[PDB]
């Protein structure tokens, strides 16, 4: 028996795949291993799933590379603003020997990851007006995950950011107590936001990989044949996470533009990139260990 953790309902593309996965597992282990997954963060919200499964209280599950930051300094790699210049290349990068250096440091955190999934890239929307440039993000207060980055992110761009669980910011649009967040389609329609926040701006300012994990405890208990069969597993499951992405991104989009949701590309997302210079340059002089795999993730983006 493994338990698994995911924030989505079951029906988002992230929770349709962990139930491949969990099934091709019991499958391929003729019940040896029969995970069960636990949807809509019932089993606690990102950093205490995360806390316990590094600890193997849980045993797998789809964690967001953002909220990794503060707990593995390579990951907040990923958190850089415009690091990736689109979901393609993230792949590309993430499914190759970049990939397991990102693999090996949460293996030293004791958490082995078995695969990675998508989740698009994420722009700001807000309930007062179009973002047309960095200037306009002045005066908005724009939730943003729990990673100290993200508030800089926000506060370079212009405007004011507040850290704060993914399930309270429905409520926190509704009641006035933040202007704005930030997502990708499917999470800015499933949640319920774009019912509050009207304007979407189209900055596609974060490329966060996820990871599907599993506790390291769980992982060295099992047999060496199991293992394999596992890895297998989750590598299927990602391949279907990434095509569910892509039909689910557009199923969002048409869904929240039906509903009168007013979409915006920005004017030069450049303007916004060259704002997070001192970002970079901050990270680059704390983890001097880790400028490499900065350059080395841009240099295979020309
Ligand atoms: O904004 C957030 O908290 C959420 O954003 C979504 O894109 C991630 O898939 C989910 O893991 C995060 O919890």
């Amino acid at each position: 028996s493994w338990r698994g953790w995911n924030i989505h309902p079951p029906s988002y593309p992230n929770g349709k795949a962990l139930e491949s996965f969990a099934k091709e597992v019991a499958e391929k282990t003729e019940g040896r291993v029969e995970p069960k997954v636990y949807h809509n963060a019932v089993l606690g919200d990102q950093p205490d799933a995360i806390e316990q499964t590094r600890s193997g209280a849980l045993d797998f599950a789809n964690f967001n590379m953002g909220p990794m930051g503060p707990i593995v300094p390579a990951a907040n790699v990923l958190s850089l603003p415009f690091i990736f210049k689109s979901p393609d290349d993230m792949y590309r990068i993430m499914d190759g020997e970049i990939g397991e250096r990102f693999a090996d440091a949460l293996a030293e955190k004791n958490l082995i990851v078995l695969s990675w999934f998508g989740s698009g890239a994420r722009s700001l929307y807000n309930t007062d007006h179009p973002v047309e440039t960095p200037d306009d993000v002045e005066g908005l207060k724009v939730r943003v995950m729990n990673n100290d980055l993200y508030v800089q992110m926000i506060d370079e761009m212009g405007g004011n950011a507040t850290p704060m669980a993914y399930g309270e910011v429905y409520q926190s649009l509704k009641t006035g107590v933040i202007d704005g967040a930030e997502n990708n389609y499917p999470s800015y329609e499933s949640s319920g936001h774009y019912e509050v926040a009207n304007y979407y701006s189209l900055t596609e300012h974060l490329i966060l990989p996820e990871c599907l994990c599993v506790a390291k405890a769980s992982w060295e208990e099992l047999s060496e044949k199991d293992r394999q069969a596992i890895r297998e597993a989750a590598e299927d499951a990602a391949k279907e996470q990434r095509a569910l992405w892509e039909e689910g991104v557009q199923a969002s989009k048409q869904k929240i533009l039906d509903a009168g949701v007013k979409i915006n590309e920005v004017d030069d997302k450049s303007a916004f990139q060259a704002k997070m210079q001192p970002i970079y340059d901050q990270f680059v002089q704390e983890h001097p260990e880790l400028e490499s795999l900065v350059t080395d993730i841009q240099d295979a983006q020309s």
